[PDB]
């Protein structure tokens, strides 16, 4: 999946996922819709923070 490359944190107090440089966080989504190029993606961390996360800052395994 992916990793968590900066210290991350909720982008809006209504549904995203919390990073702390170094931690790892599963991708699933890309563009999202049509899927263009741009640094946003949806995640799953621990399968516990569901939510969102651009993606310079997280890493691609």
């Amino acid at each position: 999946f992916a990793r968590a490359l900066y210290d991350f944190v909720p982008e809006n107090p209504e549904m995203e996922v919390a990073l702390k440089k170094g931690d790892l966080m599963a991708i699933l989504s890309k563009k999202d819709p049509l899927g263009r190029d741009s640094d946003w993606w949806k995640v799953r961390t621990k399968n516990g923070n569901i939510g969102y996360i651009p993606y310079n800052y997280i890493e691609i395994i």
